């Protein structure tokens, strides 16, 4: 409402995927979320409060980043519980990480039925891409939205969050009116390559 003292609009977002796919690098692009992060000892999670500013006011995604436990097993129920949305990440330079996406999805939806989920293929700044648009099909039968991302270049950073916000708020016309302050790109995502990858996804989607 148009008054001070209102409860903030916030959502628990779980960020899952194989170790080394770039989950932590991704969440850390949002500078204030990194400054304000909190480590929860009982679960071994760092929660990053990521505010985005929409045409309908601020929305916060409390992004749960693992403390690396996915490197030696699955995540505990306490990690997933009460999640309102999720991002499943893989690395487009490592086919195995895409092959493991169905396992992550299974584990997630066992605890969180029917939440909105974005699938992200990270590291698209790397020239030698292994998992290409043609091969990325898992999202279709599971109703996930897919985006290519590059955490190191901020490429497509806001896209998963905008899609999730629209689904969560029930507003297909929601827009982000200003970008959050992001760590500046460490590598430049080549614009021609970005355009080609976007076209490749479009062609794949129409089959
Ligand atoms: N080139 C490139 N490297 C990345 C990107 N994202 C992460 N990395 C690297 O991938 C490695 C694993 O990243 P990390 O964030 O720790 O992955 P996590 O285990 O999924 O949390 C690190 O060496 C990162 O520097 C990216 O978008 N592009
Ligand atoms: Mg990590």
């Amino acid at each position: 409402s148009a008054a001070q003292g209102e409860p903030q609009v916030q959502f628990k977002l779980v960020l899952v995927g194989d170790g080394g796919t770039g989950k932590t690098t991704f969440v850390k692009r949002h500078l204030t979320g990194e400054f304000e992060k909190k480590y929860v000892a009982t679960l071994g999670v760092e929660v990053h409060p990521l505010v985005f500013h929409t045409n309908r006011g601020p929305i916060k995604f409390n992004v749960w980043d693992t403390a690396g436990q996915e490197k030696f097993g699955g995540l505990r129920d306490g990690y997933y519980i009460q999640a309102q949305c999720a991002i499943i990440m893989f690395d487009v330079t490592s086919r195995v990480t895409y092959k493991n996406v169905p396992n992550w999805h299974r584990d997630l939806v066992r605890v969180c039925e029917n939440i909105p989920i974005v699938l992200c293929g990270n590291k698209v700044d790397i020239k030698d891409r292994k998992v290409k648009a043609k091969s990325i099909v898992f999202h279709r039968k599971k109703n996930l939205q897919y985006y290519d991302i590059s955490a190191k270049s901020n490429y497509n950073f806001e896209k998963p969050f905008l899609w999730l916000a629209r689904k969560l708020i029930g507003d297909p016309n929601l827009e982000f009116v200003a970008m959050p302050a992001l760590a500046p790109p460490e590598v430049v995502m080549d614009p021609a390559l970005a355009a080609q990858y976007e076209h490749d996804l479009e062609v794949a989607q129409t089959t």
